[PDB]
């Protein structure tokens, strides 16, 4: 249906809808953040995303490769491009701590959440356009919907706990406007069927299931190789943790190359490590296939999904365990969230102390004309949500 | 009697020839508990109360003959004094009051428990005891010997022994009879201790009474005129002959601005509190030689000293500067405890991480957690508020 092409609002721009959706993401002030977000290390959200676009499009091309009847239903390559570059748009400062800290603060506003964010920014707060955010294509969109339910589908009592606060996942109730216009051509069956739940949601769209798959291959091999040169991981640990994981995983390829790819991941130069890295990720990629999901979905981008073989999930799972053991759940990575948190907490409670006085006069203004309808509280958070550690951190210093 | 000699666990190789004490002396040189006395110095202190020590045994044993064999050795009495330090917290006094608040319903804190703790289990000399070191060592360093159970500004702690390590202490009192274990145990405050604490205690406050007193006049925390009125003036009068005889010459050479006159001003004080000691029979019907005997300093002698270290404390640390250090010393230590025990698991270093995890199987966490604090310098607990807070 053309009615994916459609947008919520010259003679030369020949472009797809898609290639004017990346390009808008491209040029974004929310993009743009991710760079922010003694070596010469600098591998940021901003990168993260470029790896995920670069995977993304060649798993459409192994698919169109291996399934050719699904090659008109496959997304084009500006169209996974542009989940990728936009799927951590939403993150606030400090990552998990900053997002544990404005969930709490919003508890009785609707709470806080990274991709409810991500939707937000681009149906409204980027100022791209006046009063749709970046109007961006209606299939663009739904591929951004990881958890296409709202908050209210998806309380803690009682220094702070990070279990205790973690946010369920989902879409704000004040964007359900937009996600109204999303889900609109679509049937009540498949619409009351998409925010099914597992609370946590269980469906999603093929384009976001491919989005999800690169995602996931980037978080599980690009973070491997400068963990290994900074020396965040041992060969030993590589050994007891992945290597031998990997050799029982399952999978035929990595239980026959795992000796040659952990001496290559060890080698100490680059143009051998890169190899190692590319066999895995290809390795991957190649893995993967287009059936059909397991509930009567009427709607072609919802009765399709992308699915990794799963011994080949075996070892993907294994190598996203390994980064989370090694290279985020380690004290010098959770110290600085939970000063984060500590200092997203404390922005939080100055700013509604008095936003007028204390916001800069732009936010001050929305905060005012907001409380017509009482939602001044999520103004606060889109600013805070919206900062980098280092504006939040000079912010803190104004203050305290 | 061979039992004090002995050690926890038990092998030495043949050409090992030591006694016990220059053993446990040669561990607590190598331990990094000792060599974290640098940066808290509380190390030079350690090494003055150690010459000091050594210098009131020397003496004794001189004028009390009959005490030769009974006297500790030099690497025992080294070895306490080595030692004694080595359980003070971050921040002295205001570390060690918030530590114990934060512990209030978990034990307590106190640096002398502490230190016990460290050289019976923490240092990870032995896989299970510590330091491992001689039970006479052991016993000099206690000088409460009972429970907080028993003992137990507001805040400062009691002194005694920590509940979690009542194991180590009834193994070093073993080999003592009845009535010696419930005479040891007699806010409230233990009265007895063994003779080597006795000389230890002795050499700590001479060393703490004149050497800090040194460094405070060349750097101008005290002029002559405040010296003559509180100090000066109290010693005139405190019936100690020597002191009221040369205090106005001590006072013109402890202000020349010349050091090797100062350093005769500073040794004759010394050298005066050290020949002042002798050993006599405790007032307790004990029966091991050890707790029947202590050493005392002469009474007259001892008032000129509580003369001096008033003195010290008054000028020297009870002054603004100095407390405020303390005031922030104490919020920075609540600061770590509370984010620390809000998840260990995730903010503690991976070793000390699985220590609490280990330890919650007894609900022992928090004393996890306060271990890893106590054995921070200041420096450390600065840079790592920062990291949780900054
Ligand atoms: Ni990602
Ligand atoms: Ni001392």
């Amino acid at each position: 249906n053309p009615e994916w092409l459609a947008r919520n609002n010259r003679r030369n721009d020949h472009r797809s809808p898609f290639q004017r959706d990346r390009a808008r993401i491209l040029h974004s002030a929310a993009f743009r953040r991710l760079q922010a977000k003694l070596n010469d290390f600098h591998r940021t959200r901003l990168t993260h995303s470029l790896e995920a676009a670069q995977i993304g499009t060649g798993i459409v091309a192994q698919i169109k490769l291996k399934q050719p009847e699904f090659r008109e239903l496959l997304p084009s390559d500006s169209l996974i491009d542009s989940l990728c570059l936009a799927h951590d748009i939403g993150h606030p400062p400090y990552g998990h701590g900053g997002e544990i800290a404005l969930n709490y603060m919003m508890r009785d506003h609707g709470g806080f959440e990274g991709n409810a964010q991500t939707f937000r920014i681009v149906t409204s707060l980027e100022p791209y356009t006046e009063h749709h955010g970046m109007n961006l294509s209606r299939r663009t969109l739904l591929g951004l919907l990881k958890y296409p339910a709202l908050l209210s589908a998806t309380p803690p009592p009682a220094q702070l706990k990070a279990k205790d606060w973690s946010p369920a996942k989902g879409i704000y109730d004040c964007d359900l406007a937009s996600l109204d216009w999303v889900l609109e051509p679509l049937c009540e069956s498949d619409r009351e069927l998409l925010g099914q739940m597992r609370r946590k949601t269980r469906f999603k769209s093929l384009d976001c299931s491919i989005m999800e798959l690169a995602d996931d291959i980037a978080y599980g091999v690009h973070d491997l190789e400068d963990a290994i040169v900074l020396g965040m991981v041992t060969r030993a640990q590589w050994q007891e943790a992945a290597a031998a994981q990997l050799a029982e995983c399952g999978d035929p390829w990595f239980e026959e190359h795992i000796a040659e790819l952990s001496e290559m991941l060890f080698s100490g130069k680059h143009y051998v490590r890169k190899d190692a890295i590319g066999g895995i990720v290809n390795a991957l990629l190649t893995s993967i296939s287009v059936k059909p999901v397991e509930a009567p979905f009427h709607n072609e981008l919802l009765a399709f999904n992308a699915y990794i073989e799963p011994h080949m999930g075996n070892a993907l799972e294994v190598l996203k365990h390994f980064v989370s053991q090694y290279v985020i759940q380690i004290p010098q990575v959770q110290r600085f969230e939970y000063k984060g948190q500590q200092l997203i907490m404390d922005l939080f409670e100055a700013l509604s102390a008095d936003p007028e006085r204390l916001l800069p006069q732009a936010t001050g203004e929305k905060w005012r004309k907001a409380q017509e309808q009482d939602e001044g509280m999520r103004v606060i958070c889109d600013y805070i949500a919206a900062m980098t550690d280092a504006y939040a951190q000079r912010l803190h210093q104004q203050l305290f």
